[PDB]
């Protein structure tokens, strides 16, 4: 129960467990959604607190598995952290960072503090789903998710996996009306109920020799490009609609010009509101067809990546394509390829294809390929590789280990769309791929500037 007038639409939480409510703080466990304003689990968390009359508390796991990844993407979110600490405190809401993974964690945590209730925010992925098993099974008390993320909450949008953007799209656009609002101001608490820094520095010298180098043994990403946090993601997010917005419908195809919105790593983390970045380039005066252009990707892709992971449990894999590409790639697994690459020579963008080359040093060197070049590249990782199951494997490791905005739904779908026509329709039959939509090297010549793509990333 949260009080009358709160102004939260119930379809957006989900009882993950019933239990017997403690007469403690409530307590959010952030995962998805690291931000203080337009967060839904914050402010449902805070209702909930409110009519219990209790403070709501902040808790975030810094979990075993970030090993995986890089420095990249670990700096990018602990900076990120360190400012929301600041802004949870300006509201009186203290913020916990427990070290380890969530079930031992958060069991620990709502004993040691009696919490009365438990809210997390929403991810379809595997390893959140890995996290609550454990959690739930360590707790006695009520355990509530909020879609946080999404603008329409991913079990309303649609009941199932929606095949095609088309039969997805109408469901979508007609919850608009319902679930696309203002948010309403955070309420602070009544009164105030290691540190990152030194955290931040053990886990980057653990990362430290797995840095990516070049030859000279200097690294390749440049922190410069994307600011972590709230308040640069907000920047990030005007300048698109002030300077890149009226040229997107015309230019997002081109990747040698900087007319993305380039909120992905933010949105990522969650430290912008997808529905907040909405709710703005509705309200702009923009080109006709930008934001036609735009609002199809924030929403009908973005929020269909979901829809993918949360219907699908192995959205991941093989299996999960649709019947028309399954059958088809089976057809050609015996066909010999032009080319096969190991991990290393595609790691090392140590390919024949220089436009594919300078795709992996843009993702090297910045953490963000251009959205056409990531479909170019993983297609290609599907023609160079002994199967689409090996395929698969390498895209996910390479798009996990090196971009910001990896480990994410809108990854694994649009690995599946480009290597399974996931979301696709059958084309033209070719050898090796099969069905499977093929973008060719001189299709990309015919479309953009491919030598000036290739000077800027070598
Ligand atoms: C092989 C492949 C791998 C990808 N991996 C990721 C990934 O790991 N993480 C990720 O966030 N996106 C991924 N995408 C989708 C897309 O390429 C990026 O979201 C986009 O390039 C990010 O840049 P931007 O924010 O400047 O894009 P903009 O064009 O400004 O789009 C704004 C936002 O809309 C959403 N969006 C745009 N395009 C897509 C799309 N095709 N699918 C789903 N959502 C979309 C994203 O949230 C994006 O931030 C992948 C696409 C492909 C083909």
């Amino acid at each position: 129960l949260v009080p009358r007038g709160s102004h939260m639409n119930p379809k957006r939480i989900r009882a993950l467990k019933s239990g017997k409510q403690g007469d403690g703080p409530v307590v959010y466990w952030m995962s998805r959604d690291q931000r203080a304003e337009d967060n839904w689990a914050l402010l449902f968390s805070r209702a909930i607190a409110k009519e219990a009359n209790v403070p709501v508390v902040v808790v975030f796991c810094l979990t075993d598995e970030f090993l995986e990844a890089g420095i990249r993407q670990y700096e990018f979110m602990l900076k990120g952290l360190q400012e929301l600490e600041v802004s949870l405190s300006r509201k009186k809401i203290p913020s916990f960072f427990l070290r380890g993974d969530p079930g031992e964690k958060i069991s620990r945590f709502v004993k040691d503090y009696n919490a009365g209730t438990l809210v997390t925010d929403f991810s379809p992925l595997r390893i959140k789903n890995q996290w609550i098993e454990k959690v739930i099974s360590g707790i006695s008390i009520p355990f509530f998710e909020v879609d946080a993320h999404n603008v329409v909450p991913c079990w309303e949008a649609s009941q199932k996996h929606e095949y095609a953007a088309h039969t997805f799209r109408p469901k979508l656009y007609a919850l608009l009306p319902e679930f696309l609002e203002e948010f309403p101001e955070l309420e602070p608490n009544s009164v105030t109920p290691e540190t990152l820094s030194d955290v931040l520095e053990t886990g980057v010298k653990a990362l430290l020799p797995e840095r990516a180098l070049l030859k000279n043994k200097d690294p390749l990403f440049e922190p410069w490009h994307f600011e972590p946090g709230e308040k640069a993601a907000k920047k990030v997010m005007e300048s698109f609609i002030a300077d890149r917005l009226d040229s997107y419908g015309a230019l997002r195809n081109d990747p040698t010009k900087n007319m993305l919105s380039n909120l992905s790593p933010y949105l990522h983390f969650g430290q912008i509101s997808s529905q907040r970045v909405v709710l703005e380039v509705e309200k702009a005066e923009s080109n006709p067809g930008s934001k036609k252009a735009f609002l199809d990707e924030i929403l009908i892709w973005k929020e269909i990546s979901d829809n993918f992971c949360y219907y699908n449990p192995g959205y991941d894999g093989f299996e999960s394509f649709p019947s028309w590409a399954k059958e088809s790639l089976n057809a050609h697994r015996n066909d010999v390829r032009s080319h096969i690459y190991t991990l290393e020579e595609f790691e090392a963008g140590k390919t024949h294809d220089p436009l594919w080359n300078a795709s992996q040093m843009e993702l090297l060197s910045t953490g963000k390929m251009h959205g056409y070049t990531r479909m170019y590249w993983a297609k290609k990782i599907l023609e160079w590789s002994e199967s689409p199951e090996k395929a698969l494997e390498i895209a996910i490791c390479l798009n996990d280990r090196y971009e910001l905005d990896g480990r994410d739904p809108n990854g694994y779908a649009g690995i599946a769309w480009s290597i399974g026509g996931v979301h696709d329709r059958a084309w033209g039959e070719r050898e090796v791929t099969g069905k499977i939509r093929y973008m060719s090297y001189e299709g990309c010549k015919r479309k953009f500037d491919v030598k000036l793509y290739i000077e800027k990333y070598s």
